[PDB]
């Protein structure tokens, strides 16, 4: 199934957050109607918030998260929480070998903010 | 029902990160195995990063988040989430005043690392 | 916080199941837009799913989730979890005494059906 | 990424309970150790429920569930939630046409019981 990508609330401010846990660099990019609106690069095997932004979801909402080690495309897994009807969590989660942890590049997408 | 609590695997490290979007200034505290083993603190209505650790899940296992505002316990809504029976999201939303928007401080505890 | 409060789409059918897990005689019912659309009861120890039930969230959307043993209200925790940007499943536990299991009555949401 | 397969605390009762969506007769599996503990099967396209059980996850704890639809294996998406640290739910859809509904087997599994 298709992993990665999330449908928010037109025009609303969305923050965006990704750590790196690997020995190989992770490049993360944020796409907002299937353009690039934020960009993070950096290796960590500690957790490192290699980037956080805010950003507008635009006009159409669509989100996407796609994540690399060197050009080769990392296998996502990802789900979206909304606790007490109003707190949204989009997670995502990224293997870039072969042991599974899953956590080579996480990304977590928060929303409404203010 | 209790909030914020969560059972780690025992002597695992995990890391914490805590965003603002409220006009006033968040406490955060981490409590691991019943004692203060972390603390934020800071302002911002653009979701900032107050803080961010690494930190260990000592013997027992049990962290807990607790968020302090204008000398007032905030109320709390949490879940875990796990994805592809291997990463672990432990997520926090916190209400300061009377909106319910629940996000005056967003905690996120992920594990593993490395 | 407020539990057991879910905004469905509008006019979308979807699935509501309850399981006891209780010595206690459990009663759920079920609101859509303020008014009662369904109720289960049951007692079991072993899960057993005291009803299902297709229904329509309505113009508004608005499902609420509320449980009762012997006319007290059982403490509520809730969470929706959305897969792949479109399966959706609104869960609901209860606790009706001191142990803390929260599983006395679980509900179930899913949609979309069909 | 795999899908559908969970681990859960050793030897514990859980409830696992299937709904079917589609015109096509949907077989569940579910396996405890890598071995079959039980099988549903049936068809629906308004949520029936096809099958529910009572199981012990034995000393691995290792649960999977498969879905096929006339020999053919559906594709997955899962993911595990957990309310409250006490109340744990383990989530499966299916696709096993083109529409990528992921409804035409709903399973859900929940521990603890009792
Ligand atoms: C320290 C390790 O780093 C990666 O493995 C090592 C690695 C470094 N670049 N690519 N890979 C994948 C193929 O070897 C990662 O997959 C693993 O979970 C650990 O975090
Ligand atoms: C068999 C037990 O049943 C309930 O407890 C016992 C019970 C039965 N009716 N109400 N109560 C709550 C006050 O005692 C329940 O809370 C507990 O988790 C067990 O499932
Ligand atoms: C009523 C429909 O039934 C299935 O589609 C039709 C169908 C029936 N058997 N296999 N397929 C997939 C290829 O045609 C299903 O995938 C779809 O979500 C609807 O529930
Ligand atoms: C700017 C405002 O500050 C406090 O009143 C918060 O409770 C609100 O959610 C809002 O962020
Ligand atoms: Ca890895
Ligand atoms: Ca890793
Ligand atoms: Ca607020
Ligand atoms: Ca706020
Ligand atoms: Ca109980
Ligand atoms: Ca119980
Ligand atoms: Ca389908
Ligand atoms: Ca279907």
């Amino acid at each position: 199934a298709t992993q990665g990508v999330f449908t928010l609330p037109a025009n609303t401010r969305f923050g965006v957050t990704a750590f790196a846990n690997s020995s190989g660099t992770q490049t993360v990019n944020v796409l907002v109607n299937n353009e690039t609106a934020a960009t993070f690069s950096g290796q960590s095997t500690n957790n490192a918030v290699i980037g956080t932004q805010v950003l507008n979801s635009g006009s159409s909402g669509k989100v996407q998260v796609q994540v690399s080690v060197n050009g080769r495309p990392s296998d996502l897994v990802s789900a979206q929480v909304i606790l007490t009807n109003e707190l949204n969590f989009a997670l995502v989660g990224s293997e870039d070998g072969t042991d599974n942890d899953y956590n080579d590049a996480v990304v977590v997408i928060n929303w409404p903010l203010g």
